[PDB]
């Protein structure tokens, strides 16, 4: 469910600064990006 | 950048229910059943899907127990388009029918719908997409996860930032050739975000879901279709295409009067003398200073009697600081109830030019009452030509208003899209202000475009002619009532480069009339720079040379003398064009064309013009390859493929002081281009009017014409002229013009009589050029009848005749 190619990511905090915790909270992904 | 926190393709949406079918389309409910992180989701929306013609596809989402706030605007046989519908997550597919290839698909990311926050996403077809204005920016917008945010606001232009204007429409290139547009009719503060997949996001801070899709398939035809909804361009006065001439501090009817003696004494055209600031008394509009500008009347009446025009500014605030009684626009407008106000009812004061103003609400029909009269009440005192409205966002000087702002969800809203400052409110008024129609949250990015209607129609009441409205805030529609300069622009050799691209974009988004400050508004231009932008500058469908305050003189006779020639030879070239650069105009008028045009717009199945924003065409034939960068004598340009006419192997008639033919198969070509040379080429099957010299349009429009024709190789060309009485409204609808079809074919050349007036009949053509004529004529005939003179260059291949002819009746050129 979280396999999505890095391009194709829409952004689930476009609002706010998230940690990873309130991320999944939210029901969404966290992976970050490589660079 | 990429975003670490993303939606799972499970994170919930709307779900799609009761599908109908209508004679207009289609009409559904959309259900959300789990909330977002924003507040106040609409749980349930109205789906309406208007196949409005074979190239429009028309969608809206809304509040169906709710009226939300909504924009003010105007209203094989089978559609280029077909729409499918994805249940749960809910989105639309819109499908070209004839390749089948995805141009919309917005099931690619969740729907949001809250009180303040909208958010619809689509997959795009390329890489390659021009529009969202206005920003410094190439005319292709990066994909790299770039965020643009519509919000006008008063910021010199620089890259990455929201400046004067908001046009939520994009162009979106297929492979192939082929192109659609979007247009989200939404004036909110809103960000769009651009992902490599590569996809767009509309994020919109209220308003509804509103989207029109254009299906063009080529790109002239998506930009005409969007002119269609948001209006095609108004008509300039013809005097509106001739030199302008602008500084703020030209401090009294004096030195205004010297820059027009200088101008004149150097042989340099001028048809407008503008004033800045300087010409109020303390800064306030509708007023005059009784030191500098004690005979501003007398100034303006002999302007208009040498044959030239007269603009000045006038800027949206009003003075409320005045003794009661003592200033009229402020004392009438308090009276009428004119100005935007505040949470007590009372005017919202900000600070501007005079100091404390209260700022005209032109959603409020009163308001354009109260206009309509400031602006006749004035010009009864100083008969000007037209208005320069700027500061037009609203510029506040001062955060929301000298009392500030109220704590509430307008003022602190929940998503803030990425306007410089971190604030709705910054250099503006308050959000929660109140206007007739509706809060400033909702109508900020439309307050210069009312401000313009107010003024056009303000211009017609008062003079009876067409209107020549110049503004710095616009919005999509803009170009249906007035023009727009790209603003504070840094006299640099960066800036120069940036106008380009900037001038096209104006294009598309229908606001042809466009140009940037000749020779950079701030800091000082140098000799070398001015050169090159008056060079560059005399192909803005817009030209004006305007100044700051504590800049150095940039007026073409302020220059050395072999810069004088340069700037001459420019402002020449454009006054032998102008009936051409009109009949483009009248194109732009009635069929949604654009001036001024990117390769890609006329070659779009050549995807090596995708990415050139450096030349410009003006319409289908005439290339512009300028010098954007000091020291060089030479400029790369792409030609497509076919013949490019060098320009300066036509004739052309100056009042003061290389390979003829490029043969392209669509290639870069470096082109000899010292100081005083800007490369201009005609395209192979086109032919060009031109008109004889003069200082003004007044002088220019009595002179003999002249025909440039570019032979194809086949030896075919065709032109056309658009003609009336440069200045009267209702034209075309009253049938006051001339219009003639040029045709170049087996060693003739005709004109086709399309409509002859007494505007236009008595137009005479006294010289044809023919350019690409393999081998000397033995004779040269003129309705049967040897001309006078001709004269062939075997080097040039260039045939130039004598003649005797009326443009409005037929005539028979022939060589052999
Ligand atoms: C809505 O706008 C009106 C103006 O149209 C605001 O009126 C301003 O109200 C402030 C007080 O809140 C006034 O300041 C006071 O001035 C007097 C002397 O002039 C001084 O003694 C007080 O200490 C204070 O500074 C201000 O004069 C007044 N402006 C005008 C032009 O009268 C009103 O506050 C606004 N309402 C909101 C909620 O923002
Ligand atoms: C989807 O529509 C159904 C049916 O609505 C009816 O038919 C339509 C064409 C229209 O004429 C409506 O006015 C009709 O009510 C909805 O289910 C009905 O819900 C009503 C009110 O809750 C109830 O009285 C009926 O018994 C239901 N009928 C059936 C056949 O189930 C349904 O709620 C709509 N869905 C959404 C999400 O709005
Ligand atoms: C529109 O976009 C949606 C979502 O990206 C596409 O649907 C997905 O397609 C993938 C890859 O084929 C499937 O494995 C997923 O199950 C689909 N997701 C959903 C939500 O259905 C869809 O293919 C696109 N439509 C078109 C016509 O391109
Ligand atoms: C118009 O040109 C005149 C003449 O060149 C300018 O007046 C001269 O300007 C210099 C300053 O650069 C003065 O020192 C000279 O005394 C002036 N000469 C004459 C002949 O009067 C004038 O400034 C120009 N005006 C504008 C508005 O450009
Ligand atoms: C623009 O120029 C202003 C005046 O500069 C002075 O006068 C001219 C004739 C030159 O000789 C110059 O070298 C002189 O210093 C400056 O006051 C102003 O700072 C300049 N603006 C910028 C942004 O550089
Ligand atoms: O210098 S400004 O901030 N830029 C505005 C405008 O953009 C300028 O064109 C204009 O000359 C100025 C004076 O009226 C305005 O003030
Ligand atoms: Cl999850
Ligand atoms: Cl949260
Ligand atoms: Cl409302
Ligand atoms: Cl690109
Ligand atoms: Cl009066
Ligand atoms: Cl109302
Ligand atoms: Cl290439
Ligand atoms: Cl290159
Ligand atoms: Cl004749």
């Amino acid at each position: 469910q979280c396999d999505v190619p890095p391009n194709s990511r829409f952004d689930c905090a476009p609002d706010k600064a998230i940690t990873q915790e309130q991320c999944e909270a939210r029901g969404c992904c966290y992976i970050p990006a490589k660079q």
